[PDB]
């Protein structure tokens, strides 16, 4: 089941970017 948790710990870093991304993105969403 590694290969499956590879792919899990990736997406979860990627999904790490997401939240990173929507901070920055409410930031901006409040200054406008």
């Amino acid at each position: 089941v590694n290969r499956s948790t590879a792919l899990l710990k990736s997406l979860s870093a990627e999904r790490e970017r997401w939240e990173k991304t929507s901070e920055t993105f409410k930031n901006q969403m409040s200054t406008i």
